């Protein structure tokens, strides 16, 4: 059974009889140079020494080079599909998953990622520049947003605070990336219907759109919607393949090049430039670009911009890399994460790229085909770079809305997100409120400005759950120390004057009006209204007042025990209580708010003759009131004692 | 002493042993009319049915004559000197001390409060027109920003939705008004000095005015200034006389009177207009305006900073009367506030005034004198209107900074705050931050963004506190039921396997990656590694691999103890853990992004056959787990006990 015979303790009579080990509670141990310190600092800014000195050759070398080449081929086509998103020339596509693709080989800490452009990040590049405008003036303005973007993530991949992926929930990321693949679904409309849309900005930008292509939707092609169906359509179906049979069939279906093959064969020999009227990719001009400078004129009006796109490329790169590192079990550093992408989008930014972070549905090509290491990830920008250099002089019959479909093919994953409202709500009602108002503040108040208002809004729901805490009243189940609320049991015995209260929440501004007033309603009477009614009557003893002297009201009773008859027509009110116990056991912290308005209630109960105790706090939470000065003369530090049962015995005896 | 001999209880053995009540868990009872309903409706919206007819005529009316008077004279002479702070003429600082005073005669619920204009909402009113309007035009724009800030208090006291006061602490109500009392200082030196200082307004608005006033400084006059200093340093020593001698000293000196009537006379005789070059108030014409209806142009624009001055007309006029609220012992209600201050500012904006509430340094002079009921609030009205309409034609040689510095002279209580940093550093360290983050953003991005952005960061410094909590193993102190920290003292016993853990904060999305990582800190050993080493060395037993495969070896095992030696060269890692208690009694509330990586980590440490127990919560957090579908065929519901001395001996035997 459970058998105990201590005696009883009070917290002041536990650390005297049991004596505390007194142990001792950072720029001497850190900003110190020593032979076995820069060796582990070096070997971790630059972990390509970690990895690369062993590599199993005979293992992991023929499944590197046939999932190289399986995401060489994603790379490009990828690369072209979001160029079109920021509206700049369709070459600048493969700048952006060539560059970043090289740098995160040598800084880069994870193994199963495919660096490149991704959709979220080809609208806020593209919602930027309109932004910090009002090609030549693009695309000279969407290599100056990258590089104001890869130098915030680099600051903060040195200043060591790359924990800021922790203050954005689940249903923050699954409420942002579903309305963030409406804002794609839709904006991905100019080049299917093959309509001239100008470019939108500010608040309401989803609207704007579809005002603007729902007012030409007469105008639209039948030539560059049959085969944006024929794409859509065979390219999900085969994609349903390859996830149904993910055993019993060898390096997957690569549906995204043998229907790119298909739609640029029919297009040149067939004719449909000068037939119809249907826009393709230009013939690039093979070769990269001489480097430029950014101008500041384009950092000082999105600067605000930059700090979105910052967060987005580190929250998306850590949601993605997370996965894959509790699969294959290797340990992931978070800073070297926005180190590695800091430099990725300064160089690729300086060679006129535009901004991005790794794919869900590209790294999900190249961790499935069987990519080991990153040298997967050098191999797939071998490829992008032999498109540029050498055979740029294909892919120019492309229809430029197959490149349009092939990127709708990849929201199915971000949109069927929407079945959280038929989980959500019969789960928990205020993560089901942070997943409804961040899936409106993003689609009304636009994808940048829709992170900042929904991730203070969910910091709002931390106050909602703890602003009216269900405090309680304890009673005995037994004759022994178990003690749970009133209202629940049937033989519950609590004691002649002892009124145990229990506050389940931490107080602090936010919550101290609302423990004064439940504590004030569940003890019976108000212990300030009693203590003038009694100096009301010692002063009739002795013998109303004006201002400035009521003030003498609150003062301690100094001098008869307030609870018989008194010997004149005196009404002071009675009290059956004599003692109050506190459980603060479930109390995480206080404030200064919280403990000026403690103190106040502890000091108008001890003045009407009620003993006040507090009972369940630890060890740290006794030893922070020594610093906020909650000991005086009358608040002693003999009221804290260890457990309810405890206190109650010493009541009685 | 302590003895107890209760059985073992594991909190499903005792909701079956002791009964529950099963007792039962709104648009019924609420709207129902009924005729004792709608009585104490009436009677609470209408509150001047309850303490006009019951009025002690012989105790309170010639407390109430003598104290109306002294506070009709400053709230004539602060009406006028608040007109300036807005750029208005000062006869419409005359149209917002009567007018909010008559309304709050019937609607106003607190008794001790002399409403008006007061200096903080005469900046925020006066940089609400500089927004606003890019003296006709000024006059007509001041008395839409209280008619727009006047329907906005008015539908938050009809939502009942007046509780927004307790997001303000009292670390950002001293930080606020002590940067709100800077921006007083600097914005009275046009007057003083007598500098023509354009109309600034946007972010750093402070350091834009003390660059126009110091760059004029060889400009300012010497009759204005020696007659602001005059002024400014007899009205601080006799309100120092005052406030030393409450006692001893009966209707305390009318400084605020008997130095204008001494400036106002030198000005009249002494001829400071023509000989001098100073500024004085006009002759203001006897009478009222006709009405105006409010533009629309003007509601556009400015309907955010009228969520500033709603949300700060309110925060003054809540702290101010909860001061007399608590000593005088009457209730208060919160949401009468709302609406009587929400029709207070909609006369007076349709009658050409501007916004205001309550000011602490005129309703100090209506509680002193002797003021008991709102009585003393209507002839405080009546001398506002003889001045008005008969005795307008003095007041005209008032100097405009005798008016400017009688202003100043309030600003010992507001600028005496800053002996904050000398007592929050020394006790929180966190409410030391928002006083000094709520001083920064006040003072550059000005009054109105300054508390958006004060809230918003105050909200942040609840999950600064819960962000890194305290993670702790207990142990035994004694052979009885102490469970304390095992740091911490010397001949603490911790059982053979056992291994009890304590977070001491509620668990949520900022919370659960640091809880998972020191757990398996706190542990020994990761429990996935060895799931997985388990796995591998089971199919060596029946018989590596590729990817999509490795999904297998985080299965259960389907079957040895894997403790003693394999009967090849196997290297699996060994455990002495056969226990996991936890100690829930700190965490208050769990969330959909805490259960889902708390039960991750109960199915992992479940299948290396570790019995986990979790200890300490209450009858409601368990009865929201039913909700979250925690429990299921692994995670059974018997895992959950009372206490730690209760899971213990239910562990060795």
């Amino acid at each position: 059974q459970y058998i105990v015979a201590r005696p009883v303790y009070s917290t002041n009579a536990f650390e005297e009889n049991h004596k505390k080990t007194g142990r001792h509670h950072h720029l001497k141990v850190c900003c110190s140079c020593s032979p076995q310190k820069a060796k582990r600092i070096v070997l971790s800014l630059f972990p390509i020494a970690s990895w690369l000195p062993a590599y199993r050759l005979k293992e992991w070398l023929l499944s590197d080079i046939v999932s190289g080449i399986s995401t060489g081929i994603v790379a490009v086509l990828q690369g072209l599909a979001f160029a079109l998103l920021v509206d700049i020339p369709p070459v600048y596509g493969l700048y952006a998953s060539f560059f970043p693709a090289i740098i995160y080989l040598f800084f880069g800490t994870s193994r199963h990622i495919s660096v490149g452009p991704f959709p979220i990040l080809s609208m806020m590049v593209g919602l930027a520049v309109s932004g910090a405008v009002s090609e030549r003036v693009r695309v000279a303005a969407a290599a100056s947003v990258t590089v104001l973007s890869g130098i915030i993530q680099l600051a903060f991949g040195i200043l060591r605070i790359g924990f800021v992926v922790i203050y954005l929930s689940e249903s923050l990321i699954s409420g942002f990336t579903t309305a963030a693949a409406v804002h794609v679904l839709v904006s991905q409309l100019k080049f299917i219907f093959q309509l001239t849309v100008p470019s939108h900005t500010d608040p309401v930008s989803i609207f704007k759109v579809l005002y603007s292509v729902f007012s030409q939707i007469e105008k639209t092609n039948i030539a560059d919607l049959v085969t944006a169906l024929i794409v859509l359509l065979v390219v999900s179906i085969v994609k349903e393949i390859n996830q149904r049979f993910k055993d019993k069939l060898p390096v997957p279906i690569p549906i995204e090049f043998i229907m790119t093959v298909i739609a640029a064969g029919v297009s040149y020999g067939c004719d449909f430039k000068n037939r119809f009227k249907v826009a393709v990719v230009g013939d690039m001009n093979p070769g990269f670009q001489p480097p430029i400078t950014p101008d500041v004129e384009t950092f000082q009006n999105t600067v605000g911009d930059c700090f979105g796109i910052a967060m987005v490329a580190f929250a998306v790169a850590f949601s993605v890399a997370s996965v894959y590192s509790l699969k294959y079990d290797y340990p992931l550093d978070g800073n070297q994460e926005l180190i590695a992408l800091g430099l990725g989008n300064i160089v690729c930014g300086v060679f006129r790229g535009f901004a991005g972070s790794t794919a869900l549905s590209r790294s999900a090509v190249q961790e499935s085909t069987g990519g080991k290491t990153q040298i997967a990830g050098l191999i797939g920008a071998i490829i992008v770079l032999i498109v540029v250099l050498a055979i740029g002089f294909l892919l120019a019959p492309l229809q430029k809305s197959v490149l349009a479909a092939l990127a709708l093919g990849n929201l199915k994953g971000m949109l069927m997100q929407f079945a959280e409202i038929g989980r959500l709500w019969r789960k928990d009602k205020y993560d089901c409120l942070i997943w409804i108002m961040t899936f409106i503040f993003t689609i009304v108040l636009g994808l940048g400005l829709g992170l900042a208002a929904s991730v203070a809004f969910q910091l709002l729901t931390i106050v909602f759950r703890t602003q009216f805490p269900k405090c309680s009243t304890l009673a005995n189940i037994g004759r022994t120390n178990i003690y749970k609320n009133k209202k629940d049991y049937y033989d519950m015995y609590e004691p002649e004057g002892v009124k145990i209260f229990r506050c389940p929440s931490p107080i602090y501004f936010a919550n101290i009006g609302f423990f004064r007033r439940k504590l004030i309603d569940a003890v019976g009477f108000s212990p300030l209204r009693i203590l003038r009614k009694r100096n009301k009557a010692l002063r009739k003893i002795r013998k109303e007042l004006d201002n400035n002297q009521i003030e003498v009201l609150d003062q301690p009773i100094n001098t008869i025990d307030w609870n018989d008859d008194l010997p004149l027509n005196i009404e002071v009110p009675k009290i059956s209580l004599h003692s109050l116990i506190l459980d603060f056991s479930a109390v995480s912290f206080l404030d200064v708010s919280s403990v000026r308005g403690l103190k106040s209630i502890l000091q108008e109960f001890i003045r009407i003759k009620v003993d006040v105790y507090i009972v369940g706090t630890d060890d740290d939470f006794i030893e922070k009131l020594n610093r906020y000065e909650f000991f005086d003369g009358e608040v002693k530090s003999s009221i804290f004692f260890l457990t309810i049962h405890d206190a109650v015995l010493h009541i009685l005896m």
